[PDB]
């Protein structure tokens, strides 16, 4: 097993394109309330799947729900792409002012993994050039993780990585 | 600052090019009696400098000396290149004995600072082919790090990232 170990108290920021398994991963690992996503939040502004004309509104309330759970103490799990800086950079700010160890656990998957999941989902999907986007920023990504302020970078370099996963908590 | 954190029991393994500052690194971080060196344990082979029969006898003489400082519970930080898999992969099984975790610590710095450093060094020196051959080894360590069994690896990308390093002993 790839043993990656967060401490009980943790903002576990999952970082992937669309298609590279976060939410399947959040439900196998970690309990439903401790998973904050971004799609939940999008579906209390509407009614409407994936709405995407409150997609600020959706990660506003994200931000904040996140902060409220930090602020009880509770291990939170944020499940959106993450890919870029600019949607990373407030969690970890936020689990800074909580005094919080940020864990940043990265799809490294090839781009033709999502694409080829992408299209055999049954819930929604996305166009190519979305996950192909998401694939480069996410690359992108890797390198200056470590220096955005994640205290931990686990980086998962394909499906067989992902599946053999195993959390430690260390209280 | 960059905050790596570390088990108060870790096995730490430097990883880098000759040159690329290590045992500076160590002496700054960490306490003499800690530190392992390659350089120590070819020394209490031959006082000779430049003796490469003595290469595997010392590698024996090092990992022995840190299987017994873990198995004792004391902090133990490898001091060599260890930019070889061949060359780590004693080093995590000998944590995993011990249950210590290992903890991997590269200094990803361009071979010209490495060279240049190597150039102005006053006690001894290398020919420039062994940087150049550690530094191409070093960096196709690094995506492999994780599986190979180091549940944190923290990657030093610049000389200021080197500079900013704090460590914290909590676990
Ligand atoms: N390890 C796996 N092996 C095979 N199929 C998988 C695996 N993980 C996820 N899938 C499938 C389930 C879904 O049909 C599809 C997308 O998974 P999902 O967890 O929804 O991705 P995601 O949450 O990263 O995408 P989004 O960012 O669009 O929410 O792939
Ligand atoms: N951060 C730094 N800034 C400037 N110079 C440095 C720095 N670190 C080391 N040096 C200089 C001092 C030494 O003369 C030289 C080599 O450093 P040193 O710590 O001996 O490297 P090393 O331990 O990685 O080499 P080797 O593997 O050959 O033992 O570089
Ligand atoms: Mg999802
Ligand atoms: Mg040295
Ligand atoms: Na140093």
């Amino acid at each position: 097993s790839m043993k990656l170990t967060i401490p009980e108290l943790s903002l576990v920021v999952l970082i992937g394109s669309s298609g590279s398994g976060k939410s399947t991963f959040a439900k196998k690992h970690f309990k439903p309330t401790e998973v904050i996503s971004s799609d939940f939040c999008r579906g209390l502004m509407s009614d409407d799947e994936n709405d995407q004309t409150v997609t600020g509104a959706a990660f506003d309330v994200l931000h904040y729900i996140v902060s409220k759970r930090l602020q009880l103490g509770k291990l939170t799990v944020v499940d959106a792409t993450n890919v870029q800086e600019s949607a990373r950079k407030p969690l970890i700010e936020i689990a800074k002012d909580y005094h919080c160890f940020p864990v940043a656990v990265v799809f490294n998957l090839p781009e033709k993994v999502c694409q080829e999941r992408n299209k055999n989902r049954t819930d929604r999907q996305v166009e190519e050039y979305v996950i192909r986007k998401h694939t480069q920023q996410m690359k992108k990504s890797i390198k200056g993780l470590q220096r955005e302020g994640f205290r931990y970078v686990y980086i998962l370099n394909s499906p067989e990585e992902v599946e053999e996963v195993v959390f430690e908590r260390q209280p």
